[PDB]
């Protein structure tokens, strides 16, 4: 499992916090086709916090919560029905909701990749399955505050992310088939075998992509606002703050 | 510009017969915005063939083209149409379309930006401008051929195309702030670099990043075929000069 971090608790409450505002959304869904994104979305969503059926009961709870609540109220009635669903291990403990917010959910996310990858079993086909739930979160990517340009951006770029994906997931199919997979430490390892039968897979590949992925935001916003642009993350600081080994 | 090879020749021809199906949809649009998308599409893309007036009458005479032709009536008068306002340039040889033609449109595209940034003069913010209208591209190709799964799969990676489009406007956009651009023989020396005061961007990144892709949907498929089992940067730069 995920090495138990501050970073990574952080991660994990933004997660929830997440889960959270994109289950207030179905109180005011103005479309079917919404309704039924989100509540996949936050079913999946809860799907990879560390009961299906009381979360079933949680989502259906929140489609039938009143449109003309304020997010306030609808916080306190969340409360008390995830405390009546014993369901108190999805409640934030922090509710205020930033652009780290996303960040976070998307890197545990991407933490929880890795580990389903390396803790699979010979089980090939459930992590298969559960990576390409994954594409779909990725794909759907709310940003519930307002960034309308985040929202252009992210859906140019989001692909990056989930190229990598399909790759772990070729990865894991070669596996199915004979070819091991052999886990390497760079990316450039990684890239530079599958440029030819070998299965390299870097270690901790999603949780790279996702800081690289994030640097390229950061880095893109100053051609955006137009500035000059001080302290980049770095993936050496990064397992180190993760304690990824 | 671009090594003139017999593989390049086929992607000009490839591109030009994509071009030529797209204006196509034009007279068949069901809605304003395909109607707007389609017709900035093709003036998009002529604009990376080797005038803009001319190319907007063509245009113009696509949108009007009556909806009631079949495809083969259509080419015999945009035939006519391209002898008439001088663009024989844009008439392609070969009408026979498969997803061959969609590759070298891509791969065409992704050699018109290396060599764009190649040729580039230190005119960056040109350059920056057409890279913008590369990403509008490749956000926004139709298949015009019918496979689903391929659309969805696309609109699904396609981000890792123009990620690396952006790159490079990182990359031109140091560069007009002091930091030059150092070109760079691989991949790797790119992505290890950017992990650290640098600007370094990989020669022929483009047509790197349109050959990994292209390999990377015919390994994926044989996922979607659920079957049991490829083209490498050395094979193709030979077959290109680059
Ligand atoms: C999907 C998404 C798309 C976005 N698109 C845009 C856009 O197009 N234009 C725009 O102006 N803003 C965009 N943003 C917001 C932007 O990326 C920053 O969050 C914003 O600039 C706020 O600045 P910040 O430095 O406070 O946030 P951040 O720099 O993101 O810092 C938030 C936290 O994340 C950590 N962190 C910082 N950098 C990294 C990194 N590379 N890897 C891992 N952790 C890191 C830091 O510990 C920090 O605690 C987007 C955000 C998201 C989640
Ligand atoms: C954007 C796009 C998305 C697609 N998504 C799917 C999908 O999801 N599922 C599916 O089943 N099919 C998909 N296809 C079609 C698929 O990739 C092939 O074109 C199709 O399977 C026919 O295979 P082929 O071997 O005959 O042609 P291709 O393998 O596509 O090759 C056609 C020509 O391109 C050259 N070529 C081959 N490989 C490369 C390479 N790596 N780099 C450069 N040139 C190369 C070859 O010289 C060949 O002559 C997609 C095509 C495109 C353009």
């Amino acid at each position: 499992m995920i090495p138990l971090t501050p970073l990574f608790s952080r991660y994990k409450d933004s997660y929830l916090l997440y889960s959270f505002r994109l289950i207030d959304l179905l109180r005011a869904s103005k479309s079917t086709h919404l309704t039924k994104l989100l509540s996949s979305q936050a079913t999946y969503l809860y799907h990879f916090a560390c009961q299906k059926y009381e979360v079933q009961q949680l989502i259906e709870w929140a489609i039938n919560a009143s449109p003309d609540m304020d997010l306030q109220q609808f916080r306190i009635e969340f409360m008390d029905k995830t405390t009546e669903l014993n369901l108190r291990s999805c409640q934030p403990k922090s509710f205020t909701y930033t652009f780290t917010t996303i960040w976070d959910t998307m890197a545990f996310l991407s933490l929880i990749i890795d580990d389903m990858v390396y803790t699979r079993d010979k089980s090939l086909d459930f992590v298969m399955q559960q990576l390409k739930t994954m594409k779909v979160l990725f794909y759907n990517v709310f940003f519930i505050l307002q960034c309308a340009m985040c929202r252009d951006h992210y859906m140019n770029v989001k692909g990056f992310i989930i190229y990598h994906i399909e790759l772990i997931e070729i990865a894991l199919d070669k596996e199915k088939y004979g070819t091991d997979i052999t886990f390497v430490d760079s990316y450039q390892q990684e890239t530079a075998g599958a440029d030819v039968s070998n299965n390299m897979l870097m270690k901790n590949l999603m949780a790279y992509v996702s800081m690289t992925f994030h640097n390229h935001i950061n880095d893109y916003k100053w051609i955006q606002r137009n500035k000059k642009p001080y302290e980049r993350m770095t993936w050496g600081e990064y397992k180190k703050l993760l304690n990824l080994q």
